[PDB]
């Protein structure tokens, strides 16, 4: 058979793994005599940055990468990394499901060896810290906060009066434990599935970003598929999206409960001071990249249709 290698950086219990297992089962049920889909969880194929590069060369076929890091491969991905971009999770989901918005973005990096085929839900990202609770941006002053390898997020930390420490997701637990960083920012699953709540017990819902995870496929590989095979893989990507999103809802609820049981304290800060502190980032990003405005306009229509 033809081996299709698929990587991601999450545990085997995470929604993304469950979605990819559904993908594998869907495709192999229709075409199993021909393809063996192999899913490599928990950074078995490397950190996310490692995997995107392996996808570019075709050493693996498909991987999952946070939108945060894709902006370094093509600047148009920056659009979904803007802080306080979406008014509501409903606005966000409708945006990511709108082909007129996502297709031009997903296809932007074909010359770099890959294209986006779907997205996966990763909730919203908020600050969590070890020693001191975050109630407003000034509480981040003098802290070192881990972010993804994303110039947008580095700039966001600068505007918050803080300092960014970019590193891969698998490094964060030990970096927190050793005191190399003071905190990080993510959805609630980081606390439980990745153990960050063992060290960080203050989780403050500033909800600065809703950053999609993107499923990317090697472009030569994908376009090389025979018509009928491509149709099955495409259907599989839709199943992946659907199963991951359903499982995400379940998992994030369980994560919140388990975090509480672990001793994490959830804080609900006033978001306005965070919004105002990082507003210049959106102004700067839009001014520098004129590809973005029409996507931003379209997102605003969804914000209006699905407000908070
Ligand atoms: O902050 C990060 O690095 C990670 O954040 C979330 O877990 C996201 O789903 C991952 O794709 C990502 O790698
Ligand atoms: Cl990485």
């Amino acid at each position: 058979k033809t081996i299709i290698r698929v990587g991601h950086n999450q545990s085997q219990n995470h929604p993304t793994h469950l979605g990819l297992l559904a993908f594998e089962e869907y495709v192999e049920d229709k075409l199993g005599d021909k393809y063996d889909i192999q899913v490599y969880p928990s950074e078995l194929l490397g950190s996310q940055i490692d995997m995107v590069q392996l996808t570019q060369t075709g050493a693996i076929n498909i991987c999952v990468a946070s939108n945060a890091i894709l902006e370094t491969f093509n600047d148009v991905w920056e659009i979904f990394n803007l802080p306080y971009l979406f008014a509501s999770s409903e606005a966000y989901h409708h945006v990511m499901d709108d082909p007129e918005i996502v297709k031009p973005i997903f296809e932007s990096t074909r010359e770099g060896g890959f294209e986006g085929v779907t997205w996966l839900d990763a909730g919203s990202r908020s600050f969590y810290t070890k020693d001191k609770p975050v109630n407003s941006p000034e509480d981040l002053s003098g802290l070192k906060i881990r972010v993804q390898q994303s110039p947008t997020n580095v700039r966001m930390m600068d505007l918050l009066g803080s300092s960014a420490s970019p590193m891969g997701f698998g490094e964060v637990y030990t970096a927190l434990q050793s005191g190399i960083i003071d905190g990080a920012e993510n959805n609630e699953m980081s606390l439980t599935d990745n153990g960050h709540g063992e060290v960080c017990k203050y989780y403050s819902y500033d909800m600065h970003q809703m950053v999609p995870d993107i499923v990317i496929a090697n472009y030569s590989w994908l376009e090389g598929l025979p018509e009928e095979d491509r149709k099955v893989f495409d259907e599989g990507f839709k199943v992946l999206n659907e199963v991951q999103r359903k499982e995400w809802k379940v998992a994030v609820d369980k994560a919140k409960e388990k975090a509480s049981e672990m001793g994490v304290e959830f804080i609900y800060p006033d978001q306005k001071p965070f919004v105002d502190a990082v507003a210049p980032l959106t102004k700067e990003v839009l001014e520098r990249n004129d590809k973005l405005a029409p996507f931003y306009d379209a997102i605003q229509k969804y914000n209006e249709e699905y407000p908070a």
